[PDB]
């Protein structure tokens, strides 16, 4: 049922490659007639490799033109004409969430982003952004299962949107559980009854959204980094929380603790986090300034 838009192999025109993983790379590309204002523009090809594969990409692509939103990473569609086969995608130049928090994280100035240690006011865009994507997801009723901010892309002009990758699995293999298995679980962003009763809810992405947003005002910085992935598990199942951020105003750190709620039923619903948070950002400097 390929409802999902198609691109003529002719018009794309691979650069170099922008990253790898096991099941596939991304290259930069060059396409032609793709939208009408720019008659070339520059998107994000990923090519795959299998039988299981040609079915997988079907139905992955059906998905990602299904979910479309101002904080969803834009799908352009495929290029199923002959192999290999192209999933096409909006070029975002800072690379995911982690590595530009990283990189601004004290500790330069560019187009984009002041010089140093993003700003409380940015950091609350960021964070804002990738809530209203989980705002929209929540709609839909879908749940991401993998919301961390190594699968959170920043665009130009510090636009913030969410993807599912990839690559985190390989770029960051540190950020897994490995079962045996043979899967493997992002351990240190999923709630105690995702470790122990393996249940993955809507209320369970709230949950990684704290622990998103945690990351966000740590810099970049790994949860639970000083533990082991069995001490993760330890520290999570026996309703231990992750300190405060110094970047971090008690102010907000109370929006993480509210996405933390022991019980999945108590937490706050993603709505209404990005609404706090959204405020927040939106808020006049005089108000941010003695927070
Ligand atoms: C089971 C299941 C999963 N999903 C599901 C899958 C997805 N797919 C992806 O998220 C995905 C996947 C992928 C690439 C991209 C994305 C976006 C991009 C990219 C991109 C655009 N500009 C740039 C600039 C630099 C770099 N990358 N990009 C860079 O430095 N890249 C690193 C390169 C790594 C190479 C490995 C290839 C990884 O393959 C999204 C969602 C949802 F819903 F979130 F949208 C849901 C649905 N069902």
């Amino acid at each position: 049922d390929a409802c999902v838009h198609h691109i003529k192999r002719r018009d794309i025109v691979l650069k170099w490659e922008l990253g790898e993983g096991a099941f596939g790379k991304v290259f930069l590309a060059e396409c032609h007639n793709l939208l009408p204002e720019q008659d070339k523009m520059l998107v994000a090809v990923k090519a795959l490799k299998s039988e299981s594969a040609r079915q997988d990409f079907q139905r992955e692509a059906e998905l990602l033109t299904m979910l479309q939103h101002q904080h969803i990473v834009r799908f352009f569609g495929v290029c199923t004409e002959g192999r290999p086969l192209l999933m096409v995608f909006e070029y975002m130049r800072h690379g995911d969430l982690n590595r530009f928090l990283r990189s601004h994280g004290p500790d330069a100035g560019g187009e984009d982003v002041a010089p140093g240690p993003l700003g409380l006011g940015q950091l609350l865009a960021v964070a804002s952004q990738v809530a209203a994507g989980m705002v929209y997801l929540a709609g839909l009723h879908f749940v991401h299962r993998d919301l961390a901010t190594r699968n959170c892309l920043v665009g130009q002009g510090l636009v913030v949107k969410i993807g599912d990758f990839g690559m985190s699995r390989d770029i960051y293999s540190t950020d897994y559980y490995r079962v045996g298995g043979r899967t493997m679980l992002p351990i240190r962003w999923m709630p105690p009854e995702s470790i122990l009763y393996r249940k993955f809810t809507t209320e369970s992405d709230v949950w990684s959204f704290g622990v998103v947003l945690w990351e966000i005002f740590t810099y970049g910085k790994q949860p639970w980094y000083q533990l082991s992935n069995t001490e993760a598990i330890d520290c999570i199942t026996q309703g231990r929380e992750l300190e405060r951020p110094r970047a971090c105003p008690p102010e907000v750190y109370a929006i993480m603790r509210g996405c933390w709620q022991r019980e999945p039923q108590q937490r706050h619903s993603i709505k209404d986090v990005h609404a706090r948070l959204q405020a927040l950002a939106q808020a006049p400097p005089v108000y941010l300034d003695v927070l």
